[PDB]
């Protein structure tokens, strides 16, 4: 009963996913003598929390209740009391938190507050799953960096492009279509000039109910990328370049004014974790890398990546020179390339879909 | 009914595999007042036939009796009657017969040679599980060319090592013993002398009870195998060296004195149609083809295989002098690159076999 | 099948509210504005907010041009406060997808009427047999005026419900009697012939873990010669009521009354089942669970009373003529006039099967 | 590999179940440097055994060479040389065996036969599967008793007839057509007079494919069975009478010159016991006993069944007089009725099939 109870809160919780946009996931559900009388989830960003909506369902039968949280409750006595202070003053005796707050600084603030006030806090019923529920938002919090998701489309032998650089259309039409919803899912897209120059990408998720466009980040050494990129233009969605001391002061002022968000590293080369280190300054808590055979490489040997996901089509491109899927420095030795772990393997169309995750 | 006794004949038939070599693999089944009252396949190469097993057996219950073959019963004069004319002298009254002979000048020959002495005659009857029995050997009739399956294993990446050839642990355990299978299956392994001189590999089927064992054939243009390499001195298999003009003419000598056959090409380099088409005229009518990024290339620059299987393990070699999969020529355009069609998705231990077939 | 998504929620939103309800209905409304699923709810305790108030309220705002998923239809009466449907149309919903409409058929499509007058679209039917299947009783109680029977028995592989000595120590498993215990549950009665009471002095109640409102103890007597001794009776665990004729002696009745129990007196002299049923059903018992009496289980197959079969079989042979069969009584003399009924359920609860059937 | 051949030789055994019928179900396959090369199963009573098929099917590879019954090789030393003899003079090296022959005289000559020959004897190999390859022949082989199996149709509630004795739709065409196919895996059907004086059957499986009529057996205590009556006017079929010194002897003459054997027991009663040692002494090994609540009802009373068998149906008959499946004595007491134990429980049309096992 403790556990289901719990993963039912879970169940709401997911109710709104995609719906929150940068706010974790949440639900709670508030049981009295046995009887569950108020149930609720955050549904859209920035409105009603979700032990806010099952108080409120649980009217009367709130004092003297139970309350189970995925989440541990919001603390801060900000412009309204607290879900934590909430859960107080409604006079529920014992409360359920399923995992503490993933900021290192206000984890404990909550179970806290209620603690002190008499509320019996027990924690982590079924946190195992009320782990998964966030998985991007939590990594953020825990490692104030974005969640990286490396994706690409290649060859049965893991070429993503021919000798002359062709890519016209390796994976099938279903493909495209999938990889898009992760378009939807980050917070940002990211690709190497090395693709820009050569495709022009838009870069912006057309699915269903955008309602929020994801950040285009152009990774360039010398800002050499061209101006007539619909990245550069059609003012979409947003667009940052990284680059260093090497691009021209002028072109910088100048794209800087067309809305482009240009930062400049003080460092040789573009070193990948400074970008993810920036991007998490500018509020992004995911990126979508798609882009280049060179920039997943830096990618991978630098560890920076969270998940990992390749599509695979029947067919054969070879061509010693034609770019393959992951470039970079590598690792010249095996023992020294770490191990990772197949997550899942489905079949979309003619084409494969493999994805897996560290350690 | 009549597909349950075609598929008692399809596991009789598969029950002498590896036995009969360049044969093809029969089952047959006598029944005769809805009484099984024969059985046979075709066991030892250059032995008795599936239908003369079972008709014997079958003895006086062969009359007014049905049989149901696998393959269309032969039908030519040799040493001994055709098994076409054993059935009509037995008195069967009915066969079902679930594929023509390969061979054009042969097929349909039997049927009507049965027909023609009130023989009723149905066909079809588990055709493709008869066409895939015999896989190989079709195949090999039809075409005139050895079936020809390209095997290699690389990282989740395409990596068939790092940029200093370090490839040790790519493949599980568990893998190496799986694709250990289709050297029981192929009548020889080939590699360029390349995989000679990077691992030495004997190259030999090491699976439970392995009888006989597989034509080890290495392409080795000028002749600068290693005299000391395994495949040329443990005696466990046969070893078949192609080479050109340029090898030396006293190393053949010492090698032959060896064992192995050394075959002198007359072109330049080595043309992949050049050793299939001697390899038939040898007997040999599978050939798995596993290591050789540039090797694989040829094989497949030249349109000349099957089966594509790969190995691919969670695992990220990064590598811009990283040798994937395939190397070589390699196709210009994606309009011309040939599309294959996944025929298995298998995952084995924490690796996964991806297997395809073309068109 | 986005709108099953939305709609397959709502029901397991209703199945929350499983305990608190008693009579009331279980279920669930969903409410869906651009794409997003604002609002939440389902019934949760009898005599209050409806499942439609709960999630229209969670909507807020995005009630205005959203779309209300409920798995029955609205309320379409005025009372005390205002009618779901009422409250669907004032809250801005553009359109309702109603899986099935009201068991009362002097209600039935009320609302449904009413919300289209408003121009709101009905969409009508997305997943009908399953939000049948959430209120098989209620629903059946509704539309037949009668409660749901659930007939339970547990014989031998040949049928026998004892030897031919009476005996009957080892008939079922533990593990069925436990499995059995569940309906004891899922029903506001239980029914139970004299000869069970006085042959087995039981208590009929419900011992699964969490229970609230201990289920109606009903037992059929006849001549009231059930003894004054004790359990249904001194047993104050849970509500008995005895339905007895005339035989019964009046000094007794006033005395079993002293207690609490209630005694229900027919005007016949034969217990009829139809009138035990309709006296449950005005009484407000949506249900019954009839384990009781190899005899009492015959008035209920023959007068045809039942909706649901249940009976467990151990692998055991007991045999012999003379033995108490499954269904003794009445029964059917030709073959022509026996019932046809449809397996539903075939489980294997440890060494026994659990064998469960309805009618046509 | 030694469970391979050992099940493969199971399988073409079960190739010739309900042809063999007196005999059982061996199979015999014969393995030579790694390869199979004999294969063979007993096909028809009173023919060749499932080793013959095998050796003369391997010929000269059976010199040196393995060979695996699931049936201790036959011995019976008579009309040809016993299978022991063809095991050691083809040359075999080893022979394996799943089980000895439950026979409780040559449970261990055939074993020994070759074993002193000099040959190696493994046995016990899938000896589980062997066993339930033969569940009737290895029980009567030793116990000396028939396998009994009982079957009954019956309502929901237990009943098989209307309280006036009606039953006309009690298990459906699909049931009574199951109900058959037993009538063909059994040596013999039993059932008692009452069935004949009620329903006059065939009893005999009109299902077409059968060579050879169980036998119907009717245990009549006092020789009251319509003279005119299928079972003995239809000879269609043996006919087996056990009666008793009561008969009125003017009639069993009447009967028996119609050919029906007649067994007058020496007890005032017809013992189940007697009556099954009887039958056993006369070759049936199998029997399958339908008609007779009354009958079942002995059968139960001693303990004398190996199986049972119960068709219900979706239908309550009811009644206090109605015929219950079981009927006469019966257990008295609960701690003496014997347990037995669920098999299957497969549906056939509206119906369900209850069958279950001894202790
Ligand atoms: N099928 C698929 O999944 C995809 C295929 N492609 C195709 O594959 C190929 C991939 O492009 P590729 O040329 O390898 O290059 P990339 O797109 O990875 O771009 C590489 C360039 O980006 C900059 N860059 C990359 N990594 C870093 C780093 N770690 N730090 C700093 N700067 C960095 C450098 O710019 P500079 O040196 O100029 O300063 C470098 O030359 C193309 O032919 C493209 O068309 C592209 C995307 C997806
Ligand atoms: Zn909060
Ligand atoms: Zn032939
Ligand atoms: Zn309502
Ligand atoms: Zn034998």
């Amino acid at each position: 009963m403790e556990e289901y109870y719990m993963k039912l809160a879970l169940d709401l919780a997911k109710q709104g996913e995609g719906q929150t946009e940068s706010n974790p996931l949440v639900g709670a559900v508030v049981v009295k003598d046995g009887q569950i009388v108020g149930m609720g989830a955050h549904l859209k960003y920035g409105e009603a929390h979700a032990e806010v909506h099952a108080i409120h369902m649980a009217g009367a039968h709130a004092e003297g209740a139970d309350i189970y949280v995925t989440l541990e409750p919001c603390s801060h006595y900000g412009k309204t009391p607290p879900c934590a202070e909430l859960i107080i003053n409604s006079g529920i005796k014992r409360v359920f938190v399923a995992m503490r707050d993933p900021n290192p600084l206000v984890a404990g603030r909550g179970i806290s507050m209620m603690k002190e006030a008499g509320i019996e806090v027990r924690e982590g019923i079924l946190a195992d799953q009320a782990e998964r529920l966030n998985e991007k938002f939590l990594h953020f919090m825990r490692t104030g960096l974005p969640y990286v998701t490396l994706k690409a489309a290649a060859s049965l032998d893991g070429k993503i492009a021919t000798s002359t650089g062709d890519s016209k259309w390796i994976t099938s039409e279903a493909a495209r279509q999938d990889a898009q919803q992760y378009r939807k899912t980050h917070q940002s897209i990211l690709v190497g000039v090395g693709t820009v120059k050569a495709d022009n990408p838009s870069l912006t998720c057309r699915l269903p109910n955008v309602t929020k466009q994801p950040v285009r980040v152009i990774l360039d050494t010398v800002l050499s990328i061209p101006e007539d990129a619909k990245v550069i233009c059609d003012q979409i969605a947003p667009t940052w370049i990284f680059t260093t001391a090497r691009a021209d002061e002028e072109k910088k002022k100048r794209l800087s004014a067309f809305g482009v968000n240009i930062f400049t590293l003080e460092t040789e080369r573009i070193q990948i974790p400074d970008v993810l280190k920036i991007l998490a300054e500018e509020g992004i808590m995911s990126v979508y890398v798609e882009g280049g055979s060179a920039v997943h490489g830096s990618f991978v040997k630098e560890g920076c990546f969270q998940e990992i996901i390749f599509y695979f089509a029947p067919k054969l491109i070879g061509g010693t020179h034609a770019p393959s899927l992951i470039s970079g420095e590598g690792f010249q030795s095996m023992k020294d390339v770490p191990l990772l772990q197949f997550t899942d393997i489905t079949q979309i169309g003619r084409d494969i879909k493999l994805t897996a995750k560290p350690t």
